[PDB]
This record gives C-alpha cells, structure tokens and sequence, in this order.
C-alpha cells in the first residue's frame, strides 16, 4: 500500500484501545515497516505480542522523562534501522489530581511542570535524538485534542500542555522541513454524538488512516498542520 | 487502490496545469470511476480528450452561474450514475479588474456579487442538486487559499469569495453529515518557496494526493476541515 | 469623553433595543459628535427621535443596496462635516426563509446574493464612497457573530456572509491602513447564559462600550481585528 | 477616569521602556490606584521611582520561581489591599541560549522547563495566590506575542511557553468567569513596519490604552480573549 518502503517507529501502545494500536494496524496494513517502543516492564509483553502480530521485532523501551532513555533507544534502533522515515508520537500524562474539578484550584507548579514535559517536550526530545537518522521525506506525528483550543472542563493543565504541543509542531516543521521532514498533528475527537456533523465518535480506525496518511508521501504537501479528525465536532455550535 | 468502488464527479479541469487535473489522475490511480464537466464549448474537446485518458466518457457541461445549466447537468449524470459518491469543486472567478491594485478602489458591487456567486455560491448550488443522489459514505471537496484568512495584495475580493466558501464548507459539513455525507476544503499554495517550511511550492501532484484521501474513506474522520496544503507556509512568520 | 473631538457615523439604529443604539449612547457618553442614517421613510422620525436624545441633527437616509442612496447620503453629510473620523456599520439582511431548517435546502443564489451584497459588500460600500472624507486616524466598525466561524442552526447563509464580512475587514484593513484608517469588527454574543464563562448574556452597553473603544484613539494599535465581546462564550466547549 | 475606585498590581516593571511600565501610565492617567511588584533587589530602587510617579508606595518583591515569594508579595499586600481589583502579568524568561539558532538544536529539557514555568505558570500561579482577594468585576491581563500562533525564527521555545499561555488564559477564564473574574491577553507586536497595515510599529502607549480598557469595567463583554494589539501585522501576509 501507500507505505511500503517506508520505516515507521510507533510509541504509545498500551493496549487493544489505545490510539496508537489503531495507527500501527493503519499503517502495517499499508505496507509500513514497524518499530514499537514500551514505557515500562509493565507494558513490554503486551507491546511484544503487538508488534509480533504486526510482523515486527523491533520492540524497545523507551520512557520520555529522561533523556538517557531517549538517547539510548535511538541507538538501539539504529542497529537495525541506521536510517528511517518518522515517527508516531502518541504520549502524555498528567498527575491524576490535576484532571479533576476547578482548573485554577487544581493546577500546581508540579503538575503543571509533568504534564508539559511528558505531554509537550518529549515531542521535540524524540525529535532532537534521532535527528541525524531521519531520511528526506520522513514524517513526524503527535496526538492533540481540542482542549488545546478551547477551555474544556476537568482536561485543565493538559489543554496548556496540548496547545504548547501544537506550537511545537509548527516550530518542529519549520525547523526539520529544510531536510526533508514534515511534521504535523491529528487532534482526534473523543473515542468510545448528538452534535458532531457525521453523528457518530470518531474510531481508532478513523484516526489510524488519517495517521498513515499523514506520514505517507501522499501528504508531501502538508506540514505543521494540526488536522481535525473529530467529524467535524469543533467547527459547530449550539448542535 | 483506495478509492476503488468510488464514483467521482471531477470539475474545473482546463488544461493540463489545472488543479482539477492533479486531482483527477490522482483518483484515477487509486481506482475510482470518474465524471466530468466541462464549463463551456472551448473547453469541450480537451475535457473530453483528458477523460478519454482517464478511462471516462461521461463529460458534462455545466456553468454554475446557472441554476438550469446544474440540474440538467445532473439528469444527464443520473442517466449513467443513478447514485455516486461525491464531486470536486474547483472552481471560482472574478472580473479581471476585480483582482489587481487596493481592493478598496478595485472592489465593485457587481465584481463582489459575482466573485461570491461563482466561487461560494455554486459549491453549495451543486450539493442542493445532487443531494438525493449522494450515497452514504459520499464526500465533498472544495479549493481554497490563505486570501480566505489573511488580506493579500491584489487578490482583493476573492479573500471573501474564498472566506465565505470556507464558511460554506461548515455549513454544508453540518448539513449533510446525518445523511453520511462529508465536506471539507484543501487550502493550496500558490502553484509554480524560501520561506515555506518544507522549502518548495506544493505541486499539482501534492494537492491532487491530499484530494484523494478527502475524498476517500480513508478521511471518514473529517468533516467540515480546511486543511492547509502548503508545504507549511501560513503557520510561519518573519522567515 | 475619550471621544471628544470625533465625528462618528451610526448606522442602523432601529430602536431602542438596537446594537447600534446601545453603540451610539456609550460613543455620546464619552464626547463624541454623532450622525445618524435610516434605510426608510417608515423609521424616519423614530430615529430622529434617537438621535435628539444623543446631541445630533444630522438624520440622512440611506439604503445600502443602492450605490446612488449612499453616495447621496454621504454628500449630504459633506455639507455638515466635510471631514469625520469613521462609521458604524450595523447592517444585515437575509430574506426570512433564509434563516429557517436544514441550510442546503433553504439556501437559494437569490437569498445568498441578497445576504451577502447587504451584510459584507455593504460595509466597503460605505467606505469607498467616504473615504476622501475620513480623517488620518479615523476608525471604521462593523457588528460580526460567531456564525461566522461555527456552523450554527438555522443562521445558514448569514454565516457565509458574515465570513465575508470579517474578510472585509482584513481588506480594507490592510488597503486603509496606511492613510491613517483602522478597521475592525465586534464579534457580539447573543442579545449560552449556562455555559458562557461569565455566566451572563452582553448588554448592549457591553457591546457599546466596546465599540466605543474601538472607534476611538485608545485602540490605536488594533486593526485588522474581530473582537469576540460574547463573554467568552466561543472560547469554551462542553460546559 | 474609566478605572476609577479600581486597584491593579503591576508586575514586571522594569525601566521606563517595559510595556508594563506604559501599561502603569495609562491605567494611573485613568484613574486607578496602583501597586508594583519587583523581581529582586537589583531593581528594588528603580521599581520605587516608577512607582512614585504614579501615586503609589506599593513595592512587593516577588519572585515568581517560588510558591513562597508569590504567598508572601500577596500577604503583605493584603494589608494594604485586603481586596483589589486584579492584576497584570508582563513577566516571561527563557535562559538565552534558547533563543539563538535553529529550534531543534537550541531547544533542551531545562531550558523548556524553565519558559514555561515562568512565562505560563506564573500566570495562574498568581491568581491561585490571590483568588480570594479578587472583588466581582475583576480583570486579570497577560501580554503574549504572534509566537505563540507562528513559527518565529529564534523565538524557538517562548513559542511553546506563550501558546501554553493563552491557553492558560481561556482555562482561568473559564474557570473564574462565575465568580465575575474575566482574564485576557494582549498579543502585542515588536516594541515590520513596512508590512503592518498602520506602516508602524505599536507604542508602549497603544499597549498600555488597550491594557487600561481591558482592565476597566468598559470590557466587561470580553473574556478569554487574546486582543492582537500590533497593528494588524498578523492579519496581513506577502505585503
Ligand atoms: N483517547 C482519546 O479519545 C483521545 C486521545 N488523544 C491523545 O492521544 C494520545 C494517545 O492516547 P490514548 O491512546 O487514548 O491513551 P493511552 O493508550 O493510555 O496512551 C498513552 C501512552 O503514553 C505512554 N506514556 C506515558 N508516559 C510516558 C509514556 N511513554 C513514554 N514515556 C513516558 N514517560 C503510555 O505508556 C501510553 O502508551 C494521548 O496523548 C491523548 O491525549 B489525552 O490528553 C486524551 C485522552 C482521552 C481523551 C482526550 C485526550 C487520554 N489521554 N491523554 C493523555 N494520556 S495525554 C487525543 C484525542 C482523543
Ligand atoms: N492555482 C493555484 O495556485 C491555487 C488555486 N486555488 C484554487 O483552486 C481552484 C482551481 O484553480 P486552478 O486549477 O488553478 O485554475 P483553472 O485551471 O483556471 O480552474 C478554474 C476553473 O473554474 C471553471 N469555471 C469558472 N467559472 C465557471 C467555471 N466552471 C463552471 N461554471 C462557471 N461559471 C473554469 O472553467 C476552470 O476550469 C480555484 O478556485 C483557485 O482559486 B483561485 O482563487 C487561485 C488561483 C491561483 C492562486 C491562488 C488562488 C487561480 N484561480 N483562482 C480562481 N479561479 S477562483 C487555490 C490555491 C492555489
Ligand atoms: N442581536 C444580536 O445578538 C447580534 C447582532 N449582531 C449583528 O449586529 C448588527 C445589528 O443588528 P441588531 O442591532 O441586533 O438588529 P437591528 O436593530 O434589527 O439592526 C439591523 C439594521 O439593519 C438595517 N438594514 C437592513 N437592511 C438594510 C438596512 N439599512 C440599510 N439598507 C438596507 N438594505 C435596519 O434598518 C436595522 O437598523 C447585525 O448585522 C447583526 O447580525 B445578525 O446577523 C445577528 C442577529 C442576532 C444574533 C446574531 C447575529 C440579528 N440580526 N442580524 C442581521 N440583521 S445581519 C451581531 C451579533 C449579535
Ligand atoms: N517587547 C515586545 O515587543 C513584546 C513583549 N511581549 C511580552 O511582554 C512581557 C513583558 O516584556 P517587556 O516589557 O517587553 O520586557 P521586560 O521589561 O524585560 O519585562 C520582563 C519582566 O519579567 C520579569 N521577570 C523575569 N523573570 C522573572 C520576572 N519576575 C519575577 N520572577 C521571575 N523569575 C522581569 O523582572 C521584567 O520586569 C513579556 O512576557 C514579553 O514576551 B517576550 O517573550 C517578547 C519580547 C519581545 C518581543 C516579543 C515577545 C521580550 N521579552 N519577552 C519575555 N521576557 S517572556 C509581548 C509582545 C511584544
């Protein structure tokens, strides 16, 4: 399919649900070659089993927080992929207090502190580490919700710490754009009504193609976009 | 490929260079039947000489300045496609005066009505047409410019032709979404580059790949979007 | 006032009640000198009524959709105040079924025409035919929506024109600007109580109070701009 | 004048050139007590001879790296003004070497960690410390920049840490809108001009006549807002 020669890491799978378990099966589908990286000891059989289905050996652990893990993983990778075409950046967290009741009683320099690093920065971290790897034409991706742009009550710090990510593309797609790499975002509408366009939620499906898509050379054109693949949920009002 | 088992109606292809013409190979490749109007009789004979290319004979005249020149054009269209899945608006005019020095001495209520009828009016003119004739899972694509967002020099009128086909595009996504049907923009850039990111201007090529999957099941996450497919030049500034 | 020393247009003051009328108090408050237009012979004393109580006799009647009624008007006006510092624009109009049920079926190239030409081609209609009269630092204002930006039910084609209104302002923004002119809309809430952030529909005076600031030389560095004076309403989502 | 009976905190006045310090003349020129706050005793002196000019002896020190100083600044101010009317924020710091070069390279975790502590967190971090003080009608204002929306060149993670910013805007907004708080941002342009429509570049004054409405209660329509006070610089592209 529209991927085959193309070498993509995936981060973030953490289960049959997760967003980025629905990109991997995208783009393996679409003749992709897939890399997969694992938070902790917790998650690495799960993502192991994953990536065997998906024809893959390549399963690494890398956690965001620290810059050694990043530097180490890149350097694993490139045993076995000196060079490669992006990746999916589909990663963030916030202390569980901070996602609940008033944003301003809620938010602490700590929390606060967390969820842009691990939500915003390690975007760019990633970035930086494999930098010299990337081949022209490669692709980055991350993942944002329209919390970003809009106050939406209890997402709190992480609607600062999305629209901080969604500058970090467009500084990203600047910066990387003269080698050859595009980078861009999907703000993807709440996965499982009423008042979205096409009257349904968005799949893991839905945003798995968008996902292959936009790391494909089909989308040269595009970069340090952030696409809205919500059914149109954002651009309406009083629905 | 990913369009096969889809019947696309193609506007606003003149010549080789036209945009239309992108998208129109674009699809042809990825599998899809396709349809196509010509505006007028100097227009007929490369219309069909570029269809015959593409495997179609169904080449229609239609001029969406008038509500007939539509309706017949898609009785004749149901003859041969009694259902199909969505079309391609690439088209748009202004008088010649209309688009050359200050917009506030070149802009006419003559030139504004007709810039705004033929380059907003009609999108939305060819979907009340065809309405019944759309099939679940139908998409609809337009073409716009960054003039819809930001004054630019010369092009004058046309920013609100452009912004107000953009508002269209959200009013129609709103519409037509609970009857399966999607509608979005591609905002291009200037077709033949030191300030854009990726360092060139996007081509036919890169605008016809980005028609293709919005127009595709791939996209059936997105409705009522103006993605922008200029290699990142609207997200930068001062470069 | 910090108005004192302006001369400033009002345009459709209607009654009491009006955005225009609540505009035109709080600009009289802060020292400016007022004009006054009505479309027809039917509001005529109405709205010299109006403008006794704001310090004016200059009522001129004006109907937008002809070019000879404004060039009239403003030659009118000439006799009076050969130089003035800007005007009010708080005009729009769609026939009624317009603005009713889905909007691909109430929509027509009559209805669209007719929204546009009076809701947005009237604004720089008004600006071409006053613009030797304006003084270097004059300031021009037009009345927008959120419809505009969101597809909303039932403002249907309004939206679109509205679209074309803000891009209107951009234009003669950036073409009047360099001879001293700012141009700038107020994107009002409705005249949404549950979910709007300060938990209150605007008052006229809030809109008032906003234009005043506009039109008048503490706004100096804003041009270009769409104000949203809605409360905050556009800014939240899922309250 | 239009703030009189209103008490305002000043931060970030640091010479007679800082936008805080135009934004302190012109809220004082309308009528309002002030209170200023410094960043360490290096500026201690000064900051008193600004003050003094503008009717105050409300000097706070008030580092905002520290939860400590921000609960200290706010108590001693409490016994002057056990209630005040808001305050402005006109603070922000990346370390130097992250402001020079290509993004990627320059960017680190430190140097991100650093920008968006002190330019966002700040923000919410001083309402968080004198959210109780607040009278209804209160307006709090932060100063952002086209960064924030664009990829400057050199700006690199300010960017990020003013996207994060406005966004901190429309969360405490929202969140302290229904108590009769609104909260703002001015995005204002360099203090170019060949390009921006007004042929200027904006004044510390034009800044400060926005600060001073959007502080009074003649902006009480408008909250959650980022008001672009640089003379319509980013409205306009190719000029
Ligand atoms: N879901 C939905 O709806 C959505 C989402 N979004 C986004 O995207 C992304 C992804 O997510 P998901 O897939 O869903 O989830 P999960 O599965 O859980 O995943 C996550 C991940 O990450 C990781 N990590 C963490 N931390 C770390 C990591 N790695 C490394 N290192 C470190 N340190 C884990 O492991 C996993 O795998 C995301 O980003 C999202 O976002 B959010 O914010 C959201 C949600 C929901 C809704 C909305 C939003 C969730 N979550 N989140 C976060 N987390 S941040 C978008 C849209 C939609
Ligand atoms: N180019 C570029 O760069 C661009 C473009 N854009 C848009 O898109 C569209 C399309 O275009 P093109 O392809 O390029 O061109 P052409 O080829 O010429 O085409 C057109 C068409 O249309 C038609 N018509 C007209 N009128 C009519 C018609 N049909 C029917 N009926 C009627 N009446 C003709 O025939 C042809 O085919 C468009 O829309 C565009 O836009 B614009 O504005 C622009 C340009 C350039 C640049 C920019 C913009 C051009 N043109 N235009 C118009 N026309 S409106 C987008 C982006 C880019
Ligand atoms: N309301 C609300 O909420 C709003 C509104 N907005 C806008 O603003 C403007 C103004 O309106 P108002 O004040 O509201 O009302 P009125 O009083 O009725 O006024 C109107 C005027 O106009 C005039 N005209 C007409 N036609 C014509 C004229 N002139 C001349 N010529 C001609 N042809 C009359 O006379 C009067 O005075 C407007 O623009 C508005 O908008 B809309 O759309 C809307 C509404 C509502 C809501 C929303 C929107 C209503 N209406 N509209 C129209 N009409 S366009 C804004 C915001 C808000
Ligand atoms: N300039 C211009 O053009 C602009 C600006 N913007 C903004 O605003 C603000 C303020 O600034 P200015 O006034 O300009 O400056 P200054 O005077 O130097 O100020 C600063 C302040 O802060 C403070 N701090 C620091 N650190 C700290 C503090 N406090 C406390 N604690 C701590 N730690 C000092 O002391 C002083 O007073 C700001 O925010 C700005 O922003 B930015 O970014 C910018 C610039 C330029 C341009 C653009 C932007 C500069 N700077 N920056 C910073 N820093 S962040 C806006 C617009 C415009």
């Amino acid at each position: 399919g529209f991927l085959s020669g193309k070498r993509i890491l995936v981060t973030g799978v953490a289960s049959k649900l997760s967003i980025a378990y629905g990109i991997a099966q995208a783009m393996h589908r679409e003749g992709a070659e897939l890399a997969f990286t694992y938070q902790n000891d917790k998650l690495k059989g799960r993502v192991e089993e994953f990536a065997a289905q998906l024809g893959s050996d390549i399963v690494l652990q890398c956690d965001v927080a620290e810059d050694a893990s990043i530097d180490t993983m890149f350097a694993e990778l490139g045993k076995v992929w000196p060079k490669f075409d992006g990746f999916v950046h589909s990663i963030g967290f916030a202390p569980g207090d901070q996602l609940d009741g008033d944003y301003v009683n809620a938010v602490t320099r700590e929390g606060f502190k967390i969820a842009h690093d691990i939500s915003s920065y390690s975007f760019v971290a990633m970035a930086k580490a494999c930098r010299s790897m990337l081949n022209p034409g490669s692709a980055l991706l991350t993942l944002s919700y329209l919390g970003a742009e809009r106050a939406i009550p209890n997402y709190n710090v992480m609607g600062l710490a999305k629209a901080s990510l969604e500058a970090n593309v467009r500084y990203m797609a600047n910066a990387m754009g003269p080698e050859g790499v595009r980078v861009n975002a999907i703000s993807a509408g709440p996965i499982r009504e009423a008042v979205t366009p096409i009257r349904r939620t968005v799949t893991i499906e839905d945003v798995g193609n968008s996902a292959a898509f936009l790391c494909s050379d089909l989308s040269a054109g595009i970069s340090g976009e952030v696409v809205h693949v919500d059914g149109g949920f954002s651009i309406a009002a009083m629905n």
